């Protein structure tokens, strides 16, 4: 066996339809042992001067013009990794063209058409090119659709940049991508750190450096560095880095570095540089062409020595030999899988289902198991019903109004509460509020504590920290409540009464989230996570999250599908138990997280597979949940749109984010709905599943008739005293047969075959061509002996007449047995091909029936048929048919089609 | 003008299609007087015995099996009025081929041509039977699809018939159309009496006789009679009658009468028999075949008159009148509707939108302003969030018993609340009191006090009657309350504390339901409604019913399209105001029922124009509102599925309904959603309105076509020395045109004509036919030029080559000038027809084109066209092209395309 050199003979895809990206969080080892030049470039540009940082990267504070920003990309490069950039067009066709196969057979045919039998050769290697720009064609249109798709949704930055030629500023939204070294960007709450950047100027800029540095609390970063000089760069209070969030607060920052000049760009890029690992599609699609390069250097070697042996010319021999192995090439992957998935993927892009990369589009149909949240799946993002209350039940002002203050004086992700409460303010009350209190500082929101605070102040004598967030959490850090007009202290029996009513009101599917406010001397140090302390709890605020009308019948669909619904929520599990029931799902037992850390990883693995509801879930929870659910031969899919939710996107065999969310959610995610429903993912599952059939089935019905022409010319070779067929002529076929077969992206699939999760076995390619060769050989042989016999060219003189007869019955019949090997259930009665294909076949059918009576017959070597001939076609092509429709069952009991 | 005769000419669309249905409730007028005879029949039939009951009928307990429902049916007749029983296929073909110009053709062609010249008039006759083929083929697969689109949508009723051959008896749900007399049928809420019953058994039995009786209380029917016998048929309590509905209770009844033979059957049937008036969409295309008549009877006679007095033969001249003038023949529009409507029928039928009668597709695309209800379209039919509490505040379980007792007891609708209530109760507590409580009596809903009660016992010394209702009817009957476990008198500070607490919830959305109950010494006579008086407040249930997720994108939508959407709801203005306020409609200023009463018609029509919410409304105040919203040049559209919705239904322009509703709400409706969404129908909308533009503009092209032929040929023929082109040419072209515009109700609607509601004015055809008529008279007359000098067609002895040479022409042009005239917008680049269009039209271009060089044109008296002749001909399409299309402005800017 051996063949290392299939290595050359294999073209792989590029990297970037399949293969995921890079991801930049992940491999927290030191990758180049932080590298001295990185390391200290970062360290001088982090205490850097603001004056001199604009002659550095020649920048000015306006921003950048047109000739500016081209010129400055010129020199430093894209904002992409280097296997981000597609080749040139003619780089492609090249490559195409540079394969073993169509240099070796325009060699072959130099060689044996050589003495004086030009036109020959050159025909030979006209079809060699038409074949060639066939199939660049297919790969450049279909890689082009799925590059626009990809950048549909791209993560967005807002630049200063320049508007019209008058020189105006504005703020636009670019892609990533185009940034280019010294550019100057605003940053929000909720938008990814894009490039190395220096901190202009930040307004209680809190960020998420979980990713680089392990670290899950939000750092602050600052205009002008606040700690003296410490080595690492990943820990500098004024450099921001790429991968990373902005979880609060607001910022404007020059870019320093771009594209793999960031810090990540050497990491794992080129400070590791290794080969990386293939996915499971192209493992499967290495084994498909390992197996086809195996059957082809099998058979078509024993055609040349047979061929060598007997008939006399070796050259022909090989090239005739080449010719018919053409047809089990492995080089028409990269074309099939690209011309199907991509038009899968543009069709899910009409069903408001992005596809990043095209691998997707095969888990995305293999998913079983599809993790989610109860918040936007389940229910809705806006809440119906909310009444404000102190602890007695009573309605009460002042909790709606601390509520207001924490809501407005926030700059982390907007919530459904936030925007709820700045709503159910009245006009005069909040503008009041608003001339009232003057904000001073944040406390974001972080799980190890699950509470936000702001600290306000109404004049410059004292100031006011109102928190907020989950009961317990506020009740842990509050030591006196507000009754009745009066601060007494919390006693157990109130803890307890809270307790009970507000599980209560959980079990009645509200949601309740407790207010604390303190008074504190003014001061000019930041306040800390300290400060939460002795706090005077107001109240609690209750809202109804109604869970959406389409929910329930997308479950029940997604069942139908086979596809498990999981949820993950972070929630009360009497809310989520409350939600689940309401949307029809089973919830069972529930799991909370703290009775999963005790539990080990078989243990997990073994609970989360009867387990429909996971409830107080962090996101380490929800990562080790997702990892260990694929363990047993399981396809995990993750849905999220937080935060924290990239290791869970990341690590499930596939992430399913929405268009709106934050840009980690997006990057890590592989699908992007453009509207957060569970109908949507339905249908979208089901038009995938459509897609991959699709494609596995061209493979398989192109396989099995090549390696039936190839079996077919192998055994009835050494009989006859001629070639079965001019190479010229297999050429012809192949192309034929290759233009009708075009249209397969656009078949039918049977809902059969799509009512499942499609599970796909390379091996199983190998059995449906050993299965389905001899059928098509045994009518080659009948034909042979028809026209060996009954229209008698028993000489090489009329093997003319002979060829041809074959060629009409190689690509007809190659062409027809399509429609009867493409589904399990009868033809044109029971199931019924696409239009596009059947009008496809007729036409290569009719050009294939009227080339030998075309006037190019003749430079082509096909000589006229007589009329006699076409009954027996008729009738061999029915029989064919035939019996490969009463053969099929026979397969299906054995091994079955799916 | 006169021609009164047009009444002849004229042939109108089967009544079914086009108009609505009798609707068993209208005229409250003494029609026929009671007749004598139905009266007699129907008293004697009331207090009939039961034994002799049975061989009246020839019925069995059991039921009847099939060879005696066959043979009551073909005795009896069928359960349908006199218009809904389709012709036969051979009458229809019969009454398409009767009409006066075929058969004058046919006749003239016989008279000119019977001078040995045979096999002229033959074909002549020939085409004239395959346009009449043609037409019946598509009018009869058109009126079969509206017919199965009518018969998929019908009210049902539940029969005990017979099931397989061993005669089980099972409960089949069949059409009422099915029914036969005396056939034993069973009776639940909800669904309407299908025709005359004699109740063989009842359990408490309350149906609505408002339609007929006018008496809008419910009345009871009993299986044997409990009054002395009155005159009235309406009265007896033993006899129900077609177009009522059964409020409450269950029942199982005999038909005593079916079709015709029914006490409505007579009623406006048969009783009256008048003229029904014609409804706007009759009139419209009466007035269009009207301008069509004008025309042509204006037009062809001056063509016969020159060509007789010029030209010679008379008959030969009457003859090709006749044929220029068949071009604008008004039978046409029989199918051309058909053909259309029916098809955009269909494909809202894919839309999960049902039309009952074409005429629909008109007003459903016309609609302005739809008037609903909250729940169902605005908000879900399911509750989530629901607490039973008394007048304290506090959660008491008495109330959620008293209201599970009530709900469980009922024999009423199905209602949100009784639902939620039964679900909400535990297994152990609800089958605890179904064994401890049995029903002895219920008095249903009505809307004079809006309470519903259910008078159960303990045992057999006391009843509890158990009522619950809106929350001011309770109050109105409650003179005591279950306050702290004690039976206090409610006094006027209670009754303004639970309003105002109960003013609070409804401000927060949710929907307050008040339960009463009382204890009464045991008694055998039926509880009436006096006896809901000094009840003992338990407490009050407030629910909330969410919003639907895809109501406010709907809501924005139809505003976009032009729909003004009005709220006419029964609901507390304060829960209505809510709802309005969250799906984002505009609720101003709120209008209540009581505010309308002493309004004048004109003061509610002037107010109904600028109010959008409407509260507290009986169904006497939605009829008046609806019927008042008409008057000023709108569209109504009502969209309902209650009880009391068939008047409303009725009333407006149009009536929409959905599958799952009580049978008089679906009856009286003209459009029936599968699911009540507001989007299903804003899309249903938009298609509608296109199907209408789609037949708009077919009729348009074909007129204005037709028109510039019969100009030209009414100027152009004096000058000429013979035809300018044969009769049978004409015929031809004519034929070749309709097949090419067959795909027409298959084209593309541009979205500016789709944009706003569709208003439809018949005198703009005669405008668009007057100002595209010379235009293609123009050419036509450069065509002539051509043929007579340039082709030197000079002398009869050569005309078969002068009236060829015009045939191309006219056949061409005709179907190219419809991808000019099919658009405002500039074709093929800014607008582009539908693929079956264009490939239509290329197919007729290449027929006509190949027809004068096909072997059949010396048979058609056609010449074969040298080949100078092709580069005229298209310089001459591309200058018509041209000209028509730089003139379509003017007609845009003077009159409008809309
Ligand atoms: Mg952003
Ligand atoms: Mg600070
Ligand atoms: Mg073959
Ligand atoms: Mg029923
Ligand atoms: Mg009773
Ligand atoms: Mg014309």
């Amino acid at each position: 066996m051996f063949k290392e050199i299939f290595t050359r003979l294999i073209r792989h895809l590029p990297s970037r339809l399949v293969h995921r990206d890079p991801l930049p969080g992940a491999q927290q080892t030191v990758n180049t042992v932080v590298p001295p030049s990185l390391s200290a470039h970062c360290l001088k540009m982090a205490v850097m001067p603001e004056e001199e940082l604009w002659k550095t990267f020649d920048t000015h504070p306006e921003g950048l013009n047109q000739a500016e920003v081209e010129s400055a990309r010129e020199q430093h490069g894209e904002n992409k990794l280097p296997a981000q950039q597609p080749s040139p067009w003619w780089v492609h066709l090249w490559v195409c063209y540079r394969n073993p196969f169509n240099i070796l057979l325009t060699i072959l045919g130099a060689i044996s058409y050589a003495t004086e039998d030009l036109f020959a050769a050159g025909v030979i290697a006209l079809m060699v090119a038409i074949s060639t720009l066939l199939n660049f064609i297919q790969e450049a249109r279909s890689t082009k659709a799925a590059d626009a798709l990809k950048a549909m949704v791209s993560n967005t930055a807002t630049v200063l940049r320049v508007i019209n030629d008058k020189g105006e500023n504005g703020w636009l939204e670019i892609p990533i991508d185009q940034l280019v070294p010294g550019d100057i960007i605003k940053l929000a709450a909720g938008d990814m750190i894009p490039a190395d950047l220096r901190i202009l100027q930040a307004r209680d800029l809190f960020v998420a450096q979980a990713s680089l540095t392990g670290e899950s609390l939000p750092v602050e970063k600052a205009a002008t560095t606040r700690q003296p000089e410490h080595s690492n760069p990943l820990e500098c209070d004024t450099l921001c880095f790429m991968g990373t969030t902005v979880v609060s607060g607001t910022a404007q920052a020059m870019v320093i570095a771009t594209g793999a000049n960031t810090w990540f760009g050497q990491l794992a890029g080129r400070v590791s540089e290794q080969e990386s690992e293939p996915n499971a599609f192209q493992q499967g699609i290495s084994r498909v062409s390992m197996l086809l390069i195996r059957f082809m250097l099998v058979m078509a070697p024993v055609v040349l020595l047979i061929n060598g042996y007997t008939k006399g010319d070796w050259w022909e021999a090989a090239l005739f030999a080449l010719s018919v192995a053409v047809g089990l090439t492995p080089e028409m992957l990269p074309m099939i899988v690209t011309s199907t998935l991509a038009r899968g993927a543009v069709k899910l892009s009409k069903q408001k289902v992005i596809v990043k990369h095209l691998d997707a589009i095969q888990n995305f149909g293999a998913m079983d198991i599809l993790c989610t949240d109860k918040t936007g799946t389940l229910t809705q993002d806006k809440i119906v019903l909310e009444n404000h209350t102190d602890i007695s039940g009573k309605t009460s002002e002042r909790v709606l109004h601390s509520a207001w203050l924490n809501s407005h004086y926030q700059t982390g992700l907007k919530n459904l509460l936030d925007t709820a409460v700045l709503e159910g303010t009245d006009e005069e009350s909040a503008r009041s509020l608003a001339s009232r209190w003057q904000k001073i500082d944040e406390i974001p929101f972080d799980f190890e504590r699950r509470r936000m605070s702001v600290v306000v102040a109404e004049n410059t004598e004292h100031h006011q920290l109102v928190c907020k967030g989950a009961l317990q959490e506020i009740l842990n850090v509050c030591s006196q409540v507000r009754h009745n007009g009066e601060i007494v202290p919390l006693d157990d029996i109130m803890l307890r009464k809270i307790k009970r009513v507000t599980d209560t009101l959980n079990r009645q599917g509200l949601r309740v989230v407790a207010v604390a406010t303190k008074y504190l001397p003014a001061r000019e140090g930041d306040y800390q996570r300290a400060d939460e302390s002795d706090l005077i709890l107001e109240g609690y605020i209750a809202f109804l999250d109604p869970p959406k009308e389409t929910t329930a019948p997308a479950l029940k669909a997604l069942k139908a599908s086979g596809i498990t619904v999981k949820i993950l929520t972070g929630d009360s599990e009497l809310v989520a138990a409350k939600v689940c029931h309401e949307v029809g799902l089973d919830a069972g037992e529930v799991v909370i997280g703290s009775d999963i850390e005790t539990l080990s990883d078989d243990e997990l693995a073994n609970l989360a597979q009867r387990t429909t509801l996971f409830a107080r879930l962090t996101p380490m929870h929800k990562e080790r949940i997702v990892t260990l659910l694929k363990r047993e031969g399981h396809v995990v899919g993750f849905m999220g749109d937080g935060i924290n939710d990239a290791p869970a996107l990341r690590a499930a065999d596939i992430g399913i984010s929405v268009d709106g969310a934050v840009d980690i959610a997006r990057e890590a995610a592989d699908i992007i709905l453009l509207e957060k429903s569970l109908m949507v993912l339905e249908e979208g599952v089901i038009e995938g599943r459509r897609t991959f059939a699709n494609m596995l089935k061209y493979i398989k019905m192109t396989a099995s008739s090549n390696f039936g022409n190839v079996f077919s010319v192998l055994v009835a070779s050494a009989f006859l005293p001629f070639l079965p067929m001019l190479p010229l002529h297999l050429l012809i076929q192949n192309l034929l047969y290759d233009v009708s077969q075009v249209a397969i992206p656009f078949d039918n699939v049977d809902d059969e075959q799509i009512q499942k999760p499609q599970r796909w076995n390379p091996a199983d390619l190998g059995r449906f061509m050993i299965f389905f060769g001899p059928i098509s050989s045994i009518f080659d042989i009948l034909t042979f002996c028809l026209m060996w016999w009954v229209f008698h060219a028993n000489t090489p003189e009329t093997q003319t007449l002979f060829q041809s007869g074959w060629f009409v019955v190689g690509l007809l019949s190659q062409t027809l047995i399509v429609h009867m090997i493409r589904t399990r259930r009868v033809p044109f009665i029971q199931s019924c091909a696409s239009w596009p294909l059947m009008i496809m076949t007729v036409i290569v059918m009719i050009v294939g029936i009227a080339l030998p009576f075309s006037p190019l017959a003749s430079y082509l070597q096909l000589q006229a048929l007589p009329l006699s001939y076409f009954p027996w076609l008729v009738a061999i092509l029915a029989g064919y048919m035939t019996l490969t429709q009463l053969v099929k069952g026979f397969y299906s009991r054995r091994y079955g089609w799916q």
